[PDB]
């Protein structure tokens, strides 16, 4: 039965250290898109300061 449970264990270690690397590439890319999503917004910022400034 322990050994059993060893290999269970094993496999389910296996299974978690994949679901980690899985989780950890998600997250990266996650975090791109709201870098891309501020430096959006940012931009936007400037082009509303910049036409804002034309206009006074």
């Amino acid at each position: 039965e322990a050994e059993k449970l060893l290999e269970e264990q094993r496999e389910l270690m296996k299974q978690s250290r994949q679901e980690a690397q899985a989780l950890i590439e998600n997250a990266r890319k996650l975090a791109e898109e709201q870098k891309e999503q501020i430096v959006a917004s940012a931009r936007a910022e400037a082009e509303r300061v910049k036409e804002t400034a034309k206009k006074e």
